């Protein structure tokens, strides 16, 4: 019987959506009482401009993860000047895989504390990772005083996994948040993803899943009777 | 086979890849000839510490293009500052979708101008328009000035057909030069496109394609 709409991070986040669509995406997004709308660079002032109760996040070095340190502080900086109150930022994959981990960590350190206003999410890519990456991943996004630790950009061959989840959420041990993201297009998977440990959910299917949960806790019994 | 490997841009994007593969690879394409390699900004100064004979490009706003103006432009200076000698740029497909031309003709100008000395390239991401939108497309990046228009990205459903290939040749008219992308594994294929009216080749399958016309001159002659 989980609330899932305040759990979900939805997301608009392909290249061929006008700014028409991204403007009604966080019309009903907001209709449907989902926590917050995640979008590029570009769309942050928009919409911030409409957005009223539902947090705007953006992604920052999104997808790849793969610009410069001072670019993506540049983009962290004006991405919060544009009305952004959280970042999904994609740390440096490359970097990790070298194993500059300090790189990796001293990297969103930066970008944090040129942004000390929004909520921080780093997303770690766990369909490239291992076990003992993702073990490592979650060491360094603490170190480096994440608020939250976001699987996948969504752009991998794999969806995130309740297995990473899990390990994530027991790797944590409560002193990071986790958003699950990357595969995910309905309320079961969803709502599984949860029971996992996912902190917040990260889909493009927010409204759909958002619905069907509407659907669900008009029809189907589950309070008092 | 007309010597593919002076087309090539042989591509190594993917995050995953450490920096000793991004190392190996440019070096591999260094042997086998290729023109070019293309990277991710990051990778830049690593590519042109290594690189002697072939040109080093870096993907800008890459690979959806809804970067700022002002972090586009901060990227593009960094690479060249970096050693990249070519710059293949994402434009705002957002912006166009929307019919904000004009915004998006002056990002790509005000890009190329605080970098001069490099070739410029836009990618339209052709997967996503039409027939319409691609001759819009090609008008955009000759109005912006660009030397190349690149189809893709490599991120689509879809990668280049050959008359997406023609279809740019033709509504160019000379006016701009063609870089075809997106689902270009093979010899074959990568020949086939160049004779659609590609002028450059966007591949992460360079090497493979390199050796491919190596053998085939060494075995027939």
């Amino acid at each position: 019987m989980i609330d899932v709409r305040k759990y979900i991070d939805n997301a608009a986040l392909k290249p061929h959506l006008s700014e028409k669509e991204i403007e009604e995406f966080v019309l009903k997004s907001e209709e449907l009482g989902i926590y917050a709308v995640c979008v590029n660079p570009y769309h942050v002032k928009l919409a911030s401009s409409i957005a009223k109760k539902v947090k705007v996040c953006c992604v920052i070095g999104f997808p790849l993860g793969l610009n410069k340190t001072s670019v993506k502080v540049k983009e962290a900086v004006e991405a919060v000047r544009d009305g952004a109150q959280e970042l999904d930022i994609v740390w440096n994959l490359s970097a990790f895989k070298s194993e500059k981990y300090d790189f990796v960590v001293e990297e969103l350190k930066e970008i944090f504390r040129e942004t000390p206003s929004a909520v921080h999410k780093v997303i770690v890519e766990t369909p490239y990772l291992n076990e003992e990456e993702i073990k490592k991943a979650v060491e360094i996004c603490i170190e480096a005083g994440a608020d939250f630790i976001k699987t996948s950009t969504g752009f991998a061959p794999r969806g995130t996994t309740l297995e990473e989840v899990r390990l994530i959420k027991s790797s944590a041990k409560g002193r990071i948040k986790v958003k699950a993201s990357g595969g995910i297009r309905d309320l079961e998977t969803a709502i599984s993803m949860i029971e996992a440990g996912a902190d917040r959910i990260g889909t493009s299917s927010g409204i759909s899943i958002a619905e069907e949960f509407l659907k669900r806790h008009l029809i189907l019994e589950h309070h008092h009777h």
